[PDB]
């Protein structure tokens, strides 16, 4: 998934994907598509630092 337009809904989806990962290799798979590797946190961090002096 990727289309979750809510920060709180992103966390509970991330925490549920972490608790479901039953392998160490699958744990990095949860982390890759949820952190910096063009995930939803990376796109939100790039948009928040594009046109937001006070925002």
């Amino acid at each position: 998934m990727r289309v979750t337009m809510s920060l709180e809904a992103l966390t509970t989806e991330a925490l549920a994907a972490i608790a479901a990962a039953q392998d160490l290799v699958a744990l990095d798979q949860v982390r890759v598509q949820f952190t910096g590797k063009k995930s939803q946190l990376a796109e939100q961090s790039k948009a928040l630092g594009k046109m937001d002096p006070e925002e």
